[PDB]
């Protein structure tokens, strides 16, 4: 009845309203996010706590032109695709075209997850700490060798949640380390190991658009930022899915902490999946918040 901080997926995800009447999320609780390069001049980042650590080992790029942005987000709003999208992408900013999917998928996924209440874009946890792990600069991504360097250095710097946007036997065994550690992995199934937690896409309507430790949240029309301008923007993806169930996992984690329980991301990750309503099903918060609180 009573939303007291109204959200975007209210409707579209039940039990949302009522778990942000309880939490906006612990700063105690940390995601570290592995993706491209998110803009923290967006208002939606003001009074976040957000923050990038760059890995030591890549050599730093160049910054890119609010112009090139611009330019990715006209083809994009024109609704180009298949091949004129690609011949118009690569006549314009054939240089920048791929850091820029990155850095741009960033901002929306790190706008979906902790953007400020009032802002443009309202996230599903605001109040968790946020740390950014930019990979563009390897751009010159999917590399299993980079990945597990990269979660290596995320378990070091105190995550409890990894949200890896594009999850060889180092990598394999990067995971392991988070689930011997504690630390829940939160990755899209695309458009593969244990306490991963897999996320597909749901349409508006609930259906879908990694069967065995997989669930599906709304990736469809999602509200999110992008790089130099407050104009938020609406995405649709697998990879759109994934940060909604980052911030969920760590509204619960939160939820553990405010009750004086220690965090228990394997108790999270199969309260989710095992109260998912028919890969396990759609995200069902009512159901996990009962297995977890008793309510």
């Amino acid at each position: 009845k009573v939303a007291l901080h109204p959200h975007d997926l209210d409707e579209r995800i039940p039990g949302l309203a009522d778990l942000h009447n309880q939490t906006l999320g612990d700063p105690q609780i940390t995601i570290v996010i592995i993706d491209g390069d998110p803009d923290y001049t967006l208002s939606c980042f003001e009074g976040a706590e957000v923050s990038k650590v760059f890995p030591y080992w890549h050599e730093p790029a160049e910054p890119i032109t609010p112009e090139d942005y611009a330019a990715f987000q006209s083809i994009r709003d024109q609704g180009l695709k298949g091949k004129e999208k690609e011949e118009a992408l690569e006549a314009v900013i054939p240089d920048t075209k791929d850091r820029i999917v990155l850095n741009d998928h960033a901002c929306h996924v790190t706008s979906t997850i902790v953007g400020q209440e009032h802002s443009p874009v309202f996230g599903i946890a605001p109040n968790c700490r946020v740390i950014n792990m930019p990979q563009d600069a390897v751009i010159r991504v999917m590399s299993p060798l980079n990945l597990a360097r990269a979660i290596d250095l995320a378990l070091e710097l105190g995550a409890n949640i990894i949200h890896c946007a594009f999850c060889e036997e180092i990598l394999v065994q990067a995971i392991k380390k988070c689930q011997d550690n504690n630390v829940l992995i939160v990755s899209p199934t695309g458009n593969v190991l244990p306490g991963t937690l897999a996320v597909g896409a749901a349409k508006v309507d609930g259906t879908p658009c990694n069967t065995k430790e997989g669930i599906l949240a709304p990736g469809e029309e999602i509200l999110g930022a992008q790089p130099c301008t407050e104009e938020p923007v609406r995405l649709t993806g697998t990879s759109m899915a994934a940060p909604v169930m980052t911030g969920i996992s760590a509204l619960l984690m939160s939820l553990q902490v405010q009750q004086g329980k220690p965090v228990d991301a394997e108790a999270v990750r199969t309260a989710l999946l095992k109260t998912a309503i028919p890969l396990r099903g759609f995200v069902n918060i009512p159901g996990a918040m009962k297995v977890l609180f008793g309510q």
